[PDB]
């Protein structure tokens, strides 16, 4: 029903639907305490807005930065605050604005902050935010410096209206080399750290719920061989047990056995060997590096 | 058995059928990992799916890529793949699509996936998959974004539907290429690489293997002096030898020898010189080049 | 006069006629600026090159790139800088490179250049140069790549010999997909912009000119009016228009009206039908994206 | 009232009689957009030429093309379409130009658009387009290349020339492959669609309109079961039905019946059983195929 | 001493003798390179085919292309490769195939393999193959559909057959034209190419063999200026050399002359006024063109 | 006569020719104090290196690095500096690294340095150095990690080997971005300044020294004219001036003036004119800032 520009139909189409968007709160474990906080601050003035501008303050924050380490699950909660916000999120990953050519760059440059704008309320969201405004060529310095100083103008027009709806959020590897314009900004920032002993046995948890899994396997012997990893590591890991008997299984079954077609359930050796496996794939990263 | 439109009986034309196939797993060599790989990962899910259903996840991947230069066996795989997998297998050549004229085009596209949908298992295959959706013309541009919009929410739908059996399949030769859309599409990515110096013995041992070969040859140092080629090539290197060889027999049968009719075999000198000759053959291409 | 080989007649064949071409400056419109800009850098050097040469620059480009949203007339002025300029145009579609069989295509691509530098002055183009060097095959890769190489060595060629009088021009739609190789070539490239609505005026009073219209139409109102559509689209338009009118005169006359043979003039009404019409095209277009 | 030569009286033998033709606008039906739009744009133009040259433009076109699948019309059409127009309509069969021997082949060319350029206005027809200017041999190519470039040259001649009268028209079955040079012209092109379910009602009432037919007749679901046939195929069901209708009546008059001479009129079950032996033909096919 | 059908008589009819054939290797020059690789890749699996099983490969190729432009030669070569083989070999050209009338057309394409598969080994020639499969009417295009499928299903029947002693051979004049179906076929391809400088000596010296030459005629001066020919032009240059001495010889004799019935030897002289005519005929053509 | 792998052979396609390289010494100005400080440290111990090895020091730095505002001619210098060097300059645009798939990365880096270690001496260039080693991706961060963990191993492996030959140089314009590491590299460094007023005076003597001029221009009050300017927009502005001209010469040509062909020379009004224009433009671009 919205009205559009060439620029906001362009736009409109980076917009993802809440309907073929598939992650939720009960598909995200240990960080559930960063968790309550991103959902308490974001998503309730979000859904019932009015229920909280009797206040100065404890409006939603002009900004929302995701600083962690890779594989700790930043795209993720993304995914999953845009989808449990049940507002309209925006994907803008940079090619939308490195416009090498076209004078066309201002008015889309305005036009995300405008459909964003005419959407209340909605989320803005900008994935390796680091790189948002770098990118350089003969025909982009000083495209480069109109645009970046278009955004912060535009930022500072959705902090001037006190009506103001729209977030804008980032993530991002290696947040140091953030532009100190941004460090200004973005006032509110959560931490998505890695997983402790018993964070990490939480995700192991989440991750095996839905396996096929004898019940005699112990989980905090493998929370303490994990610890080297990450987030992302922990799930490949589960995924090299998995294949590892289903690999087992398949050279068991073409030497004449009975076409049963059961497979071994997940036990504790599995996940050992799977584990020391992994490690080594590690160990062959660290002798390159060495 | 099915019932089909004009759409998918044309659909059904490409189709290809699994007894007049030659190529198997025995007629494959130099890539015995990546072949375990892709047999793990895809061949076992497709033949056999109710046994894998039991997890969220190795359900058979929604898009597989081979990437590899030219002549490294991507063609030969593939056919490979669709044959040993037992399914049925749609060569979907980029003239399936690009219709210039017809507003079938939308209807086809439709087909394409109509037909895969109703046989279940099958897979999907593009070759050259970098031109699919990039011809262009005075009447296809529109066609074209049409086309790609289609392609892409098809296959956004093969996803939705968690009891999809289909998979789809592409390969290429300059894949950097590839739209971005693509890029984020295709998760399970196999890189069909060149052989290494033990890879390049087993190759020449496969094409060897029913020639008519003296047991003194020595092959690693056919596989040194063969390390500057591809597959394709290698393949093309003992074709100039053996061509070589019943060259040299004409020649010498013609004048006034015994009328015997046995030829010489297959020895190092032939290979040799038939080397000699291919880097020679690569020479003039580098001089051209020059 | 000139004295080819068959490659080159080949060439001469698509060389295209002075005398047979029609458009001119008289008939273009809404581009004056761009128009403007052209002539003066390029058929300014073309027509009276001695004029120009006492200076290390100024001479003509070696390369010109039109780039546009499609409809914005880039063949219409392509056309039109042919014919006013005086000199030859070579118009080098696609199939005149992808020779699939024949090593034919090195002479072919050398003949190319070869034509053009015995016919001096003379203007290259190439429409549609984004796929210029795109297809690919079992045949073709290896053969594009020379094809690659070719252009862009003559192409340094032309750079080299500060004699030349040759130009290269190209067209494109979605001019981003350009080879970088392209991008570093190509120095002076014009934008064939959209009408703004004083543009759009003046495209309708170009269209307008020579139609049977009532003086007191107004366009402005029909400039805002079809501000969403491009310079084919308001060509369309005024097409929709007349032939409205022209139905309804017809379907008026047969119910026994006299014989005067005379029609009613463009008026407002009929534009305003017309576009609302028009849009409803584009509406029905849009529930097909949507 | 014309003077020709040798050629232009061969040419004159192929002219069509208009009090001979027989089809017209009342005998046509499941095109009638199709052929609205082509009487508009073709007709109007051609009977009252002086009114449509207040225009640089919907001047007759100087291509017309129809594509359709086979039996969708495209013959009925292009005669309807000659006797209604009231002009003179030359069928130009592909005999009258692959003359094998006599040079004469020149002139003939050349005489055809004579005698059109003298009867002014005037529509040329070309079925099988496609194979127009194809057929070759030991004595054909060279000749073979001559027409092709006469034939585009007097094309050419008949654009240049603003008082020009005469169209040229064309149908074809497969038209892909027609050549570029085709169709880089017709600009105007008429797709010849086969009936929907709609069209396929008001193909049924035409046929019928005149047959004996019971009130109580219900077509709707014909148009179902017919869905997959052509208009041809339609034609040639409506007549299994009437021949079974009189087989049956012969059967049953032999047997000492009175000689009353009536016959069952067409009712529900005769279309019935008609489509259903129409189906079985098709099925016979279907297992030749197969 | 075979077996036949009506169909497969009619067959026999078409088969060539041996011994009615004239060319040899000994009456071909300018293609010896070409004319190895077709006698050692055909001829020789072709006589002694025991001899090339023990390999997978090297087997006859199971489609042979001739391609090149007119007049090089690509019938001569034609026969001169069936007389060679010593083998059997069959012209099939294309009314053969194109039964108008007859569902006798079936059987008649069936019985061409038929007769091949029972004479083993033999060859089949199609001449102007890009036409074998073309021609239309209103008859014929659903049983050109029906010849297609026939054919290339059995050309996939000799391919499955690893005892198939059959092979298949096609020319043609402007191949790009060739189906697809054509393209993935015919794996082995050989270029007629155009005679060379050498290769044109060559072909002089086997014109003038057993003409009446004197020895100081040079002929590399020939070859230059018969550059721009072909090798049925440079037939029939020799042809109007040899012609023009006999038209002086009888004007000269018919003056009183003594009747000593002697000729003047070939002569340079003779050769450069024919060849200046020749190009004389050339540039009657051209002028024809321009 | 080097011996390359395919790694250095995709690098030795970067390498520039100095026989296609236009600029040199005599074709820089505003910079000679710089020009002469690059020439002494730089150039002579790459041309006569024996003569400078009696020193632990004053050897040729292991790293240059050029740093100053856009458009003050870093890269002319850069390019002037390969040339007039005589050795052999390797253009690394940072495309060459950022292979996004491949493992090739990791030799490719290696073989950048083997390639520059085979051809002593050479110098390595990175233009927009600053973007050499940020590129980030979900498939590039680790990746991105090794390839600067190498390309330093190889700057300190080239300050290893006291034989070593090669340089290594970098430009950029915002190069307080720099990451520290190369901070601590990059030993010697040359500001690329702003041309002050005898600079800029210097840089319009080198722009006009062959334009066509009379002589009683004066520079000086256009050298104070241009202070805002940098060299780049001095050009331009030449630029403006000579084109500014030559429309007013064909406006003034066309209205019946005699055919003398011949332009006004270029005058202090002609620069004054132009310089009040290009700051306009100057003055448009800050309203776009204001
Ligand atoms: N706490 C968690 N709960 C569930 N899944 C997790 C968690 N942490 C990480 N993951 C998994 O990590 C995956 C991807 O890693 P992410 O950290 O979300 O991506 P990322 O943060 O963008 O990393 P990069 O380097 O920026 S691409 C998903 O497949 C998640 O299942
Ligand atoms: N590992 C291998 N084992 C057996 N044959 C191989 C192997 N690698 C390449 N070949 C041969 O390579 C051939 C064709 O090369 P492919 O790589 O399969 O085709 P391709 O990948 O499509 O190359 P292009 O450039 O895309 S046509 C076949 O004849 C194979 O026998
Ligand atoms: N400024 C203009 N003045 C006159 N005619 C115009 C103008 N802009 C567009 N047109 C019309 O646009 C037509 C064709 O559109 P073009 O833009 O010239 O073709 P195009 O740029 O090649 O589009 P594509 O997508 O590349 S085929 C002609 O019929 C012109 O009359
Ligand atoms: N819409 C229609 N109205 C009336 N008759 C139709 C219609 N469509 C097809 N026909 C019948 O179709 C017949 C012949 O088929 P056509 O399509 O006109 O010939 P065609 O298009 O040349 O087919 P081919 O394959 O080219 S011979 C006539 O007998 C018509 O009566
Ligand atoms: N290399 C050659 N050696 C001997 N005769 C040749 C040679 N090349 C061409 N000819 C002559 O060319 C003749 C006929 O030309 P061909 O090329 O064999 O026929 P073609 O290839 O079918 O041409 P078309 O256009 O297809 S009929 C014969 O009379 C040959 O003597
Ligand atoms: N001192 C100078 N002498 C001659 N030409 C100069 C001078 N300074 C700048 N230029 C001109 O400046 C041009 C390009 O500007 P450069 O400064 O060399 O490029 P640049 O340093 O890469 O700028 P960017 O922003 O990095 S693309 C050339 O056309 C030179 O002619």
């Amino acid at each position: 029903n919205v009205k559009l520009s060439e620029y906001e139909m362009s736009i409109a189409a980076h917009l993802v639907d809440p309907l073929n968007m598939h992650v939720t709160w009960s598909d995200i474990a240990g960080l559930d305490d960063v968790i309550t906080d991103l959902k308490d601050t974001v998503i309730l003035p979000i859904k019932k807005k009015h229920l909280f501008e009797n206040s100065r303050l404890l409006q939603p924050p002009k900004g929302v930065l995701l600083y962690g380490p890779p594989g700790c699950g930043k795209t993720l909660i993304a995914k999953a605050t845009a989808k449990e916000a049940g507002c309209r999120f925006i994907n803008l990953q940079p090619s939308t604005l490195t416009d090498k050519w076209y004078g066309e760059s201002q008015k889309l440059a305005a036009a995300v902050f405008s459909l964003a704008i005419k959407l209340q309320p909605s989320i803005i969201f900008i994935d390796e935010i680091d790189s948002f405004l770098r990118n350089r060529s003969s025909s982009d310095h000083e495209a480069t410096a109109m645009m970046k100083a278009q955004f912060m103008s535009l930022w500072d027009g959705l902090d001037t209206d006190h009506s103001c709806q729209v977030i804008v959020m980032g993530a991002t590897n290696r947040p140091q080399d953030l532009d100190s314009a941004i460090m200004r900004r973005m006032p509110t920032r959560f931490h998505i750290n890695q997983p402790a002993l018993k964070q990490r046995e939480a995700i192991l948890k989440l991750i095996l719920k839905n396996e096929n899994v004898d019940r005699h396997v112990d989980l905090l012997e493998v929370a303490q061989e994990t610890d080297g990893f990450s987030g992302s590591d922990l799930k490949e890991m589960c995924r090299d047990a998995a294949l590892l008997c289903v690999r087992e299984y398949v050279n068991s079954t073409s030497e004449e056995s009975h076409d049963e077609d059961e497979i071994r359930p997940v036990q504790q050796q599995d996940l050992h060997r799977a584990i020391e496996k992994m490690k080594k794939s590690k160990d062959a990263a660290f002798q390159n590096v060495l």
